C-alpha cells in the first residue's frame, strides 16, 4: 500500500494505453468488469491480486491484467486466452502524461471509472 491513486482510476489508462477502441466499445454499453484475480479462478502465472479488465461477454475475447505498485504498472495484456500475458512497464507517470495530460480529459476517464461494472 502507503501509494497514491486507486487501482479504479490507474486501470482506464492501463487499458487506453492497450486496446483503448475496445475500453470504449465495452463501457459505451458498461459490459465492462473491473474485477481482482486472487487465488480464485483460472487465472496465468505472475497476477495474484492483480486488476484484470474484461468484458462479461469477452471471457476468451480479450484480457488487460494490470497492478500499480509504488510508481510503475505493470499492464500484461494478452489477445489469446490460452497463452501468457505481453508485458508493458511503465512509470505511474509515462501512463497519465499520456491519458490524464489536460484537465477536462480528467471528466472522461474518470467516466470510464463510473461506467464499469464490478460484479
Amino acid at each position: 500500500g502507503h501509494m497514491k491513486f486507486t487501482d479504479q482510476q490507474i486501470g482506464v489508462l492501463a487499458g487506453l494505453a492497450i486496446s483503448p477502441e475496445w475500453l470504449k466499445q465495452n463501457i459505451a454499453a458498461n459490459q465492462l468488469v473491473y474485477g481482482i484475480v486472487k487465488p480464485s479462478d483460472t487465472v496465468p502465472a505472475g497476477v495474484d491480486d492483480y486488476s484484470y479488465l474484461v468484458a462479461a461477454d469477452d471471457q476468451d475475447g480479450t484480457i488487460i491484467f494490470f497492478k500499480a505498485e509504488g510508481q510503475t504498472v505493470i499492464i500484461k495484456y494478452t489477445s489469446q486466452r490460452n497463452t501468457k500475458l505481453k508485458a508493458k512497464a511503465l512509470t505511474l507517470s509515462q501512463l497519465k502524461k499520456e491519458f490524464y495530460q489536460t484537465r477536462s480529459q480528467k471528466r472522461e476517464v474518470d467516466d470510464y471509472v463510473a461506467g464499469l461494472r464490478t460484479e
